[PDB]
């Protein structure tokens, strides 16, 4: 149907990082053995721009952003408190804790003056041993999930892969090239640049010297677990994430291709160049 952009990657990649990321809060369940489980059709929704935010949680909410679960008619969720654990109950509600997936999407719309037009599917993570109740062939299911959403031409394929490990073990970059090979509608992430081996970076991967897309790569730095204890705000992270690129001496000259500020930019132009050639 529509153009939409699905998140591929091993588990632990940071696909839900990333989105995070993008929408500049955060808002997804995490810790305590929790992963994606469910698909998570998320549609992000430009919008520029009190009794309904008296009992929040959330210590950024304002009446310019709102989340809404297709659902949960009617109800505007404020606390981006309440998207987490609304989000771990439907998923809990289908699939159990630390068991199987499902294919039953979860469909959650966000306002916000900062966002981007963007649909993005976030999908579960490949592993390769189970672990809790899992079913054995865990790692089959997931893969087969996934290319029933990346078979559609339409959409377009967002492959993660952290930059600490070999790009040629790249689960998200495997998927992309069994149903793009040319590449047509794949675009690379590259994760935990902020992590990588001392005098190790990817420039040589943004060059297209490694596995190249002709679409590109864009590098990022989200929150690290240590942030994520600390109840660090995106938005301070965002600014961590500039201020690495700019006075790292291999990503400085070339920092406007960096970070996921471009990310967003690109997967945009991307998106409306792909619906263009829809009839
Ligand atoms: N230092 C650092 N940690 C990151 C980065 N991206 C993700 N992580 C961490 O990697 C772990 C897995 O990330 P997550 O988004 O939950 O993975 P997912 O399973 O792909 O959605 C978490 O502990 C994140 O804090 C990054 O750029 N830098
Ligand atoms: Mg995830």
């Amino acid at each position: 149907d529509l153009p939409q952009i699905v998140v591929v990657g091993s588990q632990s990649s940071g696909k839900s990082s990333v989105l995070e990321n993008i929408v500049g809060r955060d808002f997804l369940p995490r810790g305590q053995g929790i992963v994606t489980r469910r698909p998570l059709v998320l549609q992000l929704i430009n919008r520029q721009s009190d009794e309904r935010l008296a009992d929040s949680t959330d210590k950024a909410a304002n009446l310019d952003e709102w989340g809404e679960f297709l659902h949960l008619p009617g109800q505007k969720f404020y606390d981006f408190n309440k998207i987490r654990d609304e989000i771990n109950r439907e998923t809990e509600a289908k699939v159990g804790r630390n068991a199987g997936i499902s294919p039953a999407p979860i469909n959650l719309r966000i306002y916000s003056p900062h966002v981007l037009n963007l649909t993005l599917v976030d999908l579960p993570g490949l592993t390769r041993v189970p672990v809790g109740d899992q079913p054995r062939d865990i790692e089959r299911q997931i893969r087969d999930m996934i290319l029933k959403y990346i078979q559609k031409p339409n959409a377009i394929i967002l492959a993660v892969t952290a930059a600490n490990v070999d790009l040629a073990n790249s689960d998200g970059l495997k998927l992309a090239r069994e149903v793009d090979p040319e590449g047509q509608r794949t675009i690379g992430v590259l994760t935990k640049v902020d992590l990588m081996d001392e005098g190790t970076d990817v420039v040589d991967i943004l060059a297209g010297r490694i596995i190249p897309l002709r679409l590109g790569y864009v590098p990022v730095v989200n929150r690290g677990q240590r942030d994520i204890d600390n109840k660090k705000p995106i938005t301070a992270a965002l600014e961590a994430e500039k201020a690495f690129f700019e006075n790292h001496k291999a990503y400085r000259n070339k920092s406007a291709y960096c970070g996921t500020p471009y990310l967003a930019r690109k997967l945009n132009l991307i998106l409306m160049m792909h619906i263009k050639q829809t009839l």
